[PDB]
């Protein structure tokens, strides 16, 4: 889920 | 964080 968060960074 | 994107968009 942190990967998710990098996407949306 | 999420909220960075909020503001740019």
């Amino acid at each position: 889920l942190a990967a998710a968060l990098h996407q949306a960074l």
